[PDB]
């Protein structure tokens, strides 16, 4: 396994309330510029990336735009959902 | 009370759902959900998690984007609002 431990502990159970430093890739420095932005919970990141049809260049790029996210933290967070919704959704 | 379709769209993973799937989606209210690219039951899924499950701004979303009335965005809200609770 390649992933984050912190990946694996994400898309290992629904995530309910956990705020949005529980995705993979979300430091506390983007996690605060998510916050900020209204993106408080996971389940609202979730949400972005489900009104995008969970396309990866989309969301990479309103990541990028919305926090600052560089390209390992868009991976990480893209494929930490992406693997979640497979499992859950 | 709740609609059979409630109860079917609640009772487990939605996954690639077609839109009309959602209680008070209709095949009127469907197709101008998909013409907007709302063509998944996710996609509308995702707009209600942007909007924080806010039940007003949710109803009054789906009525500016497809027409919904009052009883077919209470039915589409309820059954979002359930299914989240059961597997979000």
């Amino acid at each position: 396994m390649t992933t984050s431990q912190k990946h694996r502990d994400f898309v290992a159970e629904p995530m309910g309330e956990k705020p949005v430093g529980s995705l993979a890739g979300i430091g506390e420095v983007l996690g605060k510029k998510l916050e900020e932005r209204g993106f408080d919970k996971a389940y609202v990141v979730l949400g972005q990336f489900l009104v995008l049809k969970k396309d990866e260049d989309l969301f990479r790029e309103w990541l990028k735009d919305t926090c600052g996210a560089n390209a390992k933290q868009s991976r990480d967070c893209f494929g930490c959902l992406r693997e979640w919704c497979d499992a859950f959704l």
